[PDB]
């Protein structure tokens, strides 16, 4: 039994089958390229179809493998979940009117950061920072959600573009944060029939602005708090211990 | 007597209370975004209506329980004050020509920041900073209103609808801030009739931009600073006391 | 002689006369906020007219007497040259085909910032970053020049509005810096007839960006390396000199 | 022959030399920014262009010098492959239908940065952040690259400007990332056809705009673990050393 399982195990955990699969992810990348173009799928249309179809099959086995191979542990790594989902995704049969997951299919290029330490570990690095920001971000959507559903009542019957809908005030309450046409495109607009829409808006712009400045100056300065911290130990350790 | 008043004191300062008063405002919360949809008022429309009509009443004698529980100490807090006035709002009757508090009701919403201890943190850790800045925000305020008299002074006459008046041109001047349409928008329009215009508002784009930036790193640094020197002093006195 | 000179010297240097000064700021400042009205000139139109001619000829006694008591140390005063600059535009007369100076006027209220030692701080503060920062912008204005000349050359024939001469240019180059319309309002429109024209712009707005995160990054940095050094001294001279 | 070759190699090392090139190029400098004038160009024009013919030839001894003085370490130098290049642009002759290069020409006044010790302190500074980011750019690029495949796929058809092609979608992708008109100017648009549009797009400006944020904060905070190891060092060492 264990003699066939790790016939299987030297193969998964081989360099030589990651270095495979890398080099499929990259090839499958340059081919998804190049179907983008329909001159080129007009000539070498069909060889891309295939090689598309190949590569999906094998992907399939090397998932069924890393599952036999890992077996719980396998479902218990958020990368190989993803792996499972990204690839599952390109499984599911066009035909079924959702021409929409044809468009998805591309996601299985982000196999390629899955696969390659060193973006794994930037991802790993760039996630780290969100669980400490969850309060804040559930406080901002508060913060959005009371405003939204306030801009609706008050703008909507005028606006309904921007604000019949408490999806239409939530998306417009965004651009106004980006600040993109804020006033030109929408203030400015408003305040021809409601003259004091700038008391809404400009306290609104105050507020979120605010927010986003202060967490990066909390994380930043919070951050440096914890590495001055550690000193204190190492300093005053070998001051004591020594 | 102190035998009653701690009756309700028991009660006010329960745990269950809190977490009831809680369950409500996430309730009457979802509750005033279905109302947002006149499809769902048009179905379920009254039930809300005297649903929004109990919370009300409830939360008016939660507020003379916790006023009677904490007489002076309530209109010396903060959180406390706020919870009177944003539940005062939802009290004063539709009726009397202003329809606009019938949209400022939602603002009890923000009781769930004043009712959950890790919100209140992170609000109190975001105003923490402000007073340091109200010098700067005067100064910048200042800036403001002298250019926004210039531009008046300069411009309001070709140019009404963005500087005919004292506060169009604090109003543009904001968006200029901002930096939303200001060339293309504004200052391209303005140079048309007034062709130096741009000696008015790159260098005003300069200061503003000059300034919040300073703010932000002064901030950090200033800030690096006090925990460098708090340090010295465990470092230091680890040195000396031993 | 010297009981003379004394006898000013002691009004000058008062604190009454410091207050007096700053008292007519704030009041000339509202006035100037007014006179923005032709409502409130049609009726309280003179009285604020000869409340300016009086504020300036005793303003004009102010520095007069500021510069007897302090003679070559005003000069050499950022501060002073300021309050003697600031209020000689205010002399110098309205009639002589120069409406312009008459909005210039208002440049007296920052005479508030040069009066009150807080601000002072701030603009101090503020300005201190500056000199490092010399050689960057010399750097960058060269960048500026040698994009605007290229620009002017490329694109100034079908696009002269933008680019038909070195200050179009210089003043466009600005706009894409800031990132106002760069696209929609400027590159998509070169593209229609320059279709290679991105390759210009999109560098300009990675260089120009990534310059000025990096100053910013590079003072916060260059800044706590400082805060670091002298801690270093502190804490290194209490382990040897103890 | 060793007594030629330092003939030459006093004269190239020479300071005169090094500011002469210098003073040549802040003059060939001021000539290109009043060639942009056809006025001055029909008056001085004739006089420019020879100066500018001279400049270019003295330039090109100076190269061929600095190579017979340097040889191979020239080549192995970017600031002279640069001076090289940057020169060698300036000697292909206009005449040959390519009139690009002839606005090309101005990147001869980079060699100040080149010439100028503090310009090249600023230009390697700023580089050296590059390297540790490749990576990121990479991940970055990856992403890019993903979302253009999938948004030429999903909207090209209906927007074949924004979306027609990979890189209309790069194009248009790096102009959300910008915030250049987003919503008003791209997917207001798009989901007047495609009303779930914002699924991508939002969450697109989430992710960009994250990790540009995140990058600054991490190059901010690992700077300054690295002032904190180093202190370490020579406060542990004064404190075991003595
Ligand atoms: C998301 O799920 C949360 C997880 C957190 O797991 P995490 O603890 O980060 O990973 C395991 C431990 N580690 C970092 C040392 C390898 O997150 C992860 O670390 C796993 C990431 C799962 C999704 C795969 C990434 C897709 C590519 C998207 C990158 C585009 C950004 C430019
Ligand atoms: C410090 C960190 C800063 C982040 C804090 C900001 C939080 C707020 C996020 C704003 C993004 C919302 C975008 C948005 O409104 O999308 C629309 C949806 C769906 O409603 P609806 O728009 O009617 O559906 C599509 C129809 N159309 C054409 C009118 C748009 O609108 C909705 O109804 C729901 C929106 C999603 C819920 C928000 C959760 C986001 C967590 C991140
Ligand atoms: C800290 C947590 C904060 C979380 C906040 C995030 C909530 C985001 C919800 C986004 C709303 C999604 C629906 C949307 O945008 O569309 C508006 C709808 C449509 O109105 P309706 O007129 O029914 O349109 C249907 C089409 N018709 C008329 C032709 C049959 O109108 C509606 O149906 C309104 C939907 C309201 C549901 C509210 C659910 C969120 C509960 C969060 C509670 C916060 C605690 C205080
Ligand atoms: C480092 C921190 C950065 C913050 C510093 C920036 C300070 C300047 C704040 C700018 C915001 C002003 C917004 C603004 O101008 O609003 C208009 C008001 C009212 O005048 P007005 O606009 O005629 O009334 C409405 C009529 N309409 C349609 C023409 C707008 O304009 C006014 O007349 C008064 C404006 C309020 C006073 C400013 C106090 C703000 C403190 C924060
Ligand atoms: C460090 C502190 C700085 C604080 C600065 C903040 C001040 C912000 C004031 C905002 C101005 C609010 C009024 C506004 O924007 O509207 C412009 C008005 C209206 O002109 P008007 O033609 O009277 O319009 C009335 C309508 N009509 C003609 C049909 C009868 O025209 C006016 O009435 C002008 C109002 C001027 C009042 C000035 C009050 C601020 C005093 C601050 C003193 C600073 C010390 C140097
Ligand atoms: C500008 O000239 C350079 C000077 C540098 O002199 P500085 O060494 O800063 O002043 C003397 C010493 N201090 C700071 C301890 C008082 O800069 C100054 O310190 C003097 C400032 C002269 C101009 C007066 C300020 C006008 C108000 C503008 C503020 C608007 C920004 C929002
Ligand atoms: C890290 C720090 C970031 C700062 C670095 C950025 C440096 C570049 C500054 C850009 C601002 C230039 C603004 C600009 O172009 O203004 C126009 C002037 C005058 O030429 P011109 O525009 O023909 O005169 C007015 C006619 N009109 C309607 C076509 C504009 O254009 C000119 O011809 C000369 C422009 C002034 C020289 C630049 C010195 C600025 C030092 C700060
Ligand atoms: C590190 C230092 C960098 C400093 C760079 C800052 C220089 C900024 C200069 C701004 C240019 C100001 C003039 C401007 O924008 O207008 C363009 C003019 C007008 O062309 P034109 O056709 O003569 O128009 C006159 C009107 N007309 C035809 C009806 C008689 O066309 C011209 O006259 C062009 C003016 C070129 C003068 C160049 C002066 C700057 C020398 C900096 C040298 C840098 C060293 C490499
Ligand atoms: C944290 C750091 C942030 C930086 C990360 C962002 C990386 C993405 C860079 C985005 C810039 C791409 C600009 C772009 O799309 O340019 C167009 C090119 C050429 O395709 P195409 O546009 O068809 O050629 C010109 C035709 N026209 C008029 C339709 C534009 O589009 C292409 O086909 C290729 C684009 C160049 C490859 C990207 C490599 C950039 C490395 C930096
Ligand atoms: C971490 C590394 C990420 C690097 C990503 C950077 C790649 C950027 C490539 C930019 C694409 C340049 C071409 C472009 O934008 O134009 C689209 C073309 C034109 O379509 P087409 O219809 O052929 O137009 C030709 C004109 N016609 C029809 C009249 C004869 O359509 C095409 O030809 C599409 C070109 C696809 C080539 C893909 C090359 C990049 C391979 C990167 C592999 C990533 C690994 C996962
Ligand atoms: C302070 C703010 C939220 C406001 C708040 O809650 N203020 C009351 C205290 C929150 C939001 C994101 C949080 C950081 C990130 O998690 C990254 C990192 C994780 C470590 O584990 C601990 C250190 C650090 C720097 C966190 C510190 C702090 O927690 C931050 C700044
Ligand atoms: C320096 C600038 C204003 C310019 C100025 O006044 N410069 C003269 C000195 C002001 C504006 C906001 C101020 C900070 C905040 O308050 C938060 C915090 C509170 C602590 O209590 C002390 C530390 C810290 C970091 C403050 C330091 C400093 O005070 C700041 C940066
Ligand atoms: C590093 C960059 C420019 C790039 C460069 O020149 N890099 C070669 C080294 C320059 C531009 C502005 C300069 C700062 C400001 O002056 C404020 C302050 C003044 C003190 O006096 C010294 C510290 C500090 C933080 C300065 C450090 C450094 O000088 C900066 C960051
Ligand atoms: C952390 C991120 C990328 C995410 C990542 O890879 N996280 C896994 C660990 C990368 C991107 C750019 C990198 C910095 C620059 O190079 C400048 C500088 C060079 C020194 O040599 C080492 C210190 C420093 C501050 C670098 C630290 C770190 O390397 C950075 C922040």
């Amino acid at each position: 039994g264990s003699h066939m399982y790790l016939r299987i195990t030297n193969i998964v955990e081989s360099s030589f089958f990651t270095k495979f699969i890398i080099y499929l992810i990259v090839l499958n990348g340059i081919t998804m390229g190049l179907e983008t173009s329909k001159t080129f799928m007009q000539s070498f249309g069909v060889y891309t179809t295939l090689f598309n179809q190949i590569v999906i099959t094998i992907f399939t086995i090397e998932i069924i493998l890393r599952i036999y191979v890992h077996r719980i542990s396998f479902f218990k790594d958020p990368w190989s979940l993803f792996d499972f989902f990204v690839v599952a995704i390109s499984l599911v049969p066009t035909s079924s009117g959702f021409e929409i997951l044809r468009c998805l299919r591309v996601l299985r290029l982000f196999r390629l950061v899955t696969a390659v330490p060193q973006m794994r570990k930037i991802v790993s690095a760039l996630i780290s920072v969100i669980p400490g920001m969850l309060s804040v971000i559930a406080l901002m959507t508060l913060f959005f959600y009371i405003f939204a559903i306030m801009a609706t009542c008050l703008f909507g019957e005028r606006f309904p573009e921007w604000f019949g809908t408490l999806g239409e005030s939530f998306y417009t309450l965004f651009q106004v944060m980006t600040l993109e046409s804020w006033s030109m495109g929408i203030v400015r607009p408003l305040m021809e029939v409601y003259p004091y829409a700038w008391v809404f808006f400009i306290p609104f712009i105050f507020v979120v602005t605010f927010v986003m400045i202060n967490l990066v100056v909390a994380i930043i300065v919070d951050a440096m708090a914890i590495l001055n911290q550690k000193e204190e130990q190492h300093i005053i350790d070998e001051v004591q211990s020594h």
